[PDB]
Formats: C-alpha cells, sequence, structure tokens
C-alpha cells in the first residue's frame, strides 16, 4: 500500500513483540537527575553505600556534561555535586544552595503525593532554619511509608526520597533507616541514576492498547493486555500510572476506559462500568473534570479525556455534553488551550479535538463544536515547522511525540491532500522511524510539574496511536 501503511505495520509489529506474557508492555524511566542528586545527598550524609554512591556521582557529572536538565535540576545537582515556588526553592535551600523561604509554616500545608512532599519539606525547613520544634506529630505521621521497606510508596522515588531526608533527622524514626537505604541504593539503573518513577506500564499499555484496538483488523494480544489492566484497578474504580500505584487519576482511567470499550466491553464490563463511575464522581460542578480529586480545579485536558471517554454510553450524553461545553468556553484567542502532565503545545489540542468531534452534535452546539476545532486546528497549521513535525512549543524543533499529538488532532480535520499539513506531518513520522521499527523521541511527561522524566516505550506508542487514528 502506502508507506505510511508500512511504516504502521512495522510499527504495530514492534509494539506487538514488546508487549509479554503478562498482558504489559515494560514501560521503565530512566534515570533522572533531581532524584539522582537527592539519592546522593542522602546515602552521603548517612555515610551509606559507598559503592552507589561513587555511581551516582559519576552519572550526574556525565549528564551535566552531556545531556544537562532543565537550570533546576542543574542547580540541584551542583548543590550536591558541591506553590511549586514554594517546593523548589525548598529543596534547594534543603541542598544548601539557597536561603530557606521565609514564609509561615502554614505555607507547606497541603496528590497524597504532594502532600508528603510538602510535609517532608516543612520539615527540612523547620530544621534548617533551626527551629526543630515546631515540627507536629501529624507531620512526623505523614511520612511513615517511606519507612516501608521495597520500591517506593506509590512508585515515587521523589517523596520517598525528601520523606527520609526529612527522616533521619527524628531520633525516634532512626532504627528503620538502615533497611530502606539498602533498598533505595538497589534502585540505580545501569547508568549510575535514579529514575523517578518504577515505571509506567498501566498508562503505557492502555495507550497501546488502545492503538492496536484502532488498526484494521487488532492483533490477538489486546485481551491479555485488557485483562493485564483489568485486574490492576483500584477500589474507587479507576488506574494508576503502574502497578502498586494507589492513587488513581483521570489520564490513566481514561486510556484503560477507551481501550476496555472497544478491545474487551462484554468481557471486562465491570471494570468499564466502575471507571466510568470512577470518573462522573470527581465531576466538577463547572463540567470540567480534575485530575485526582473533586474539588480541585478542572483542567482543560481531563474534561476532554473523560468526554471522549464517557461518550459512548448514550446513557451519558448530558455529562458529556456538560464537559465539550466546558472545553468551547476555555479556548485560549489564538485558538490553543492549556499544558499541565504534556510538556507541548499539542496534547491538549489532540484531547480537545477529539472530544470536540466525536460527540456527535447538532444545530448551534454542532457549529459552535466546529468552529471550536477549526481553530485548534488552524492553530496547528500555523505552528507546523517546516519538516512537518511539531515541537513543544511553536519555535521548538520537532519531536515525534508532539507531531504525533498533532497528527491525532488533524486526523479529525478535512481529508489528507498532497502537501497538506497532515500530509507532511505523516511523512515527517514515516522519515523518523529507526531500522529497528521504532521511535526515539524527547520525552513530554513530567512531574511534579514542569520537571520532564522519560519512559522511551511511549514514543512508539503515540507514534502507533496517531498512524491508526490518521490511517
Ligand atoms: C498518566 C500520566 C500521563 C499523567 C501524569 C500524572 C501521573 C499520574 C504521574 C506523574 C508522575 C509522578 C509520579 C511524578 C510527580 O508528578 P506530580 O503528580 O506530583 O506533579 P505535580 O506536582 O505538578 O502535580
Ligand atoms: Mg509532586
Ligand atoms: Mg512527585
Amino acid at each position: 500500500a502506502t508507506a505510511v501503511v508500512r511504516c504502521r505495520t512495522r510499527l504495530a509489529r514492534r509494539v506487538v513483540a514488546a508487549v509479554g506474557p503478562d498482558g504489559l508492555l515494560p514501560a521503565p524511566c530512566e534515570s533522572r537527575v533531581l532524584e539522582s542528586a537527592l539519592a546522593l545527598a542522602l546515602l552521603t550524609e548517612e555515610r551509606a553505600e559507598a559503592d552507589a554512591t561513587a555511581r551516582l556521582t559519576a552519572y550526574l557529572r556525565t549528564t551535566l556534561r552531556t545531556a544537562p536538565p532543565d537550570p533546576f535540576q542543574c542547580a540541584v545537582a551542583r548543590a550536591v555535586l558541591g506553590r511549586k515556588r514554594l517546593m523548589f526553592r525548598t529543596v534547594l535551600a534543603a541542598l544548601g544552595a539557597t536561603g530557606f523561604p521565609a514564609v509561615p509554616w502554614e505555607a507547606y500545608d497541603t496528590q497524597s503525593w504532594l502532600h508528603m512532599e510538602m510535609k517532608a519539606l516543612k520539615v527540612l525547613a523547620a530544621h534548617g532554619t533551626g527551629h526543630p520544634d515546631v515540627v507536629r506529630d501529624e507531620d512526623w505521621r505523614a511520612l511513615l511509608p517511606a519507612l516501608e521497606p521495597g520500591p517506593a510508596w506509590e512508585c515515587n522515588n521523589l517523596a520517598q526520597l525528601l520523606a527520609l531526608l526529612a527522616l533521619r533527622h527524628s531520633p525516634r524514626h532512626r532504627p528503620a533507616l538502615g533497611d530502606v537505604l539498602k533498598h533505595v541504593a538497589g534502585r540505580l539503573r545501569p547508568d549510575g541514576g535514579m529514575p523517578a518513577i518504577d515505571g509506567m506500564t498501566v498508562f503505557t499499555t492502555a495507550a497501546a492498547g488502545l492503538a492496536l484496538s484502532l488498526l484494521p483488523a487488532p492483533p490477538a494480544c489486546v485481551t491479555p493486555m485488557a485483562d493485564a489492566l483489568a485486574l490492576r484497578r483500584n477500589p474507587d474504580g479507576g488506574y494508576g500510572f503502574h502497578s502498586g500505584v494507589a492513587q488513581s487519576d483521570v489520564e490513566d482511567t481514561c486510556y484503560v476506559l477507551e481501550f476496555l470499550r472497544r478491545a474487551a466491553p462484554d468481557r471486562h464490563r465491570t471494570a468499564v462500568a466502575e471507571a466510568e463511575g470512577y470518573l462522573l464522581a470527581l465531576r466538577n460542578p463547572d463540567g470540567g473534570f480534575p485530575t485526582f480529586a473533586r474539588g480541585t480545579s478542572s483542567e482543560i485536558a481531563m474534561t476532554a479525556a473523560a468526554a471522549s471517554a464517557l461518550a459512548h454510553d448514550p446513557d451519558r450524553r448530558e455529562e458529556v455534553d456538560e464537559a465539550v461545553r466546558y472545553v468551547v468556553r476555555h479556548q485560549r484567542p489564538d485558538g490553543t488551550f492549556e499544558r499541565s502532565w504534556s510538556r507541548n503545545a499539542t496534547n491538549a489540542v489532540f484531547r480537545a479535538v477529539l472530544a470536540l468531534t466525536g460527540v456527535a452534535a447538532h444545530g448551534e452546539e454542532r457549529r459552535s463544536r466546529a468552529r471550536a476545532a477549526e481553530r485548534a486546528l488552524a492553530h496547528l497549521a500555523a505552528t507546523q515547522n517546516g519538516d512537518g513535525g511539531w515541537g513543544h512549543a511553536e519555535a521548538e524543533p520537532s519531536d515525534p511525540i508532539s507531531t504525533a499529538y498533532a497528527v491525532i488532532a488533524l486526523a479529525r480535520g478535512p481529508r489528507a491532500r498532497p502537501g497538506g499539513p497532515l500530509d507532511r506531518a505523516l511523512a515527517y513520522l514515516v522519515e523518523r522511524q529507526h531500522p529497528d521499527g521504532g521511535y526515539r523521541s524527547r520525552p513530554d511527561q513530567a512531574g511534579p510539574r514542569p520537571l520532564l522524566y522519560d519512559v522511551p516505550a511511549l514514543a512508539d506508542v503515540f507514534v502507533l496511536l496517531a498512524l491508526a487514528h490518521a490511517t
């Protein structure tokens, strides 16, 4: 057929091959400078795990020299080798690089993940400013999961590392420190670094399952993939980003729900209904959806994702319509929406356009939604790079993941024409395919925002999702 279909075919073979017999696509996270630096600081202060601290030191020096991250992580690394503003400043102050914020202690009180990180930073600031008496027993109590053996609580190495840097100041918690330092030291990757998270296999398996389910003839492996996801659902009916993550989130749950609706709607009928229930219980009064917890602010990409995921059930048409109306209201004067968990402009455009064009609509609302979708697709056309791709921002060089999101959106516009934006984007993706069938991309996932972390398995998965939508 076409060079695009040949590309799609080679990539689908690669993704299918990567799925294991347990139904999961492995999705390890690369080493990250922030967690590596905090681990070095911790092990160094405790005079522990000499072999690991030397590997961490060499990892940080190499990375700073060859592939330096953002300026904040660079400053963290240099400090150890030699609300977000509150958190990041307090991290640097704990490492001796700047002064502690002169804020009331209540400034630190607040994710269950963010809550633990901010309590740990509160303790570090109390001790660092010479006021250890300020720390209350409820502050220490929040940190107790960091003393449990095994992988980090919620697969979150930042939260455990900060908690342990705080807890090593408390005499009544130190008996438990030795054992957990051994398992922290045991997490180093082959390059000597500490990954941000244990992995992202639930998110990655769900997105890949969805992409495979959009192919003309989905592979047999979608069934064990669907099985592997459904048996990992949390009690509230939602999904976390990796095995062992108790805090469900809207983004993971929408990808799982979208996948199960296509590949296993009867086999996994109860998980499907529980995932819809999870989303509906989170819905905010304004018709939007938060990321984790009701009462926190609606977000555009989460609202669009939930609109599309719920649209399958005609019984939910009223909540879907209110979510799409929310998307229309929040479009910016230049046709864009607003980032978040992705650091590129194209992620929220792709979610918004799918919501604006999937939910069938007629009359005035059809015209309102069509105008919004056109402005967003026009923003993509206006910002497309000369090589046919998109970057993280309008003046950034193209990358396959940012381009994949734009392709998914453009596949909802008018048909590709020779030399048009969608045609040129697909040619860009065809040209970036590696001999082994895969894609390498700058990562787009952030957390804590805006700090990037790198799960390389996602590049293949999102490019396949784009090619499955566009063909
Ligand atoms: C599934 C995925 C694509 C959605 C992104 C959110 C997801 C559930 C994981 C984020 C990664 C996290 C473990 C690192 C800290 O992020 P953080 O949540 O603490 O970041 P924040 O402080 O800015 O809120
Ligand atoms: Mg956080
Ligand atoms: Mg975190």
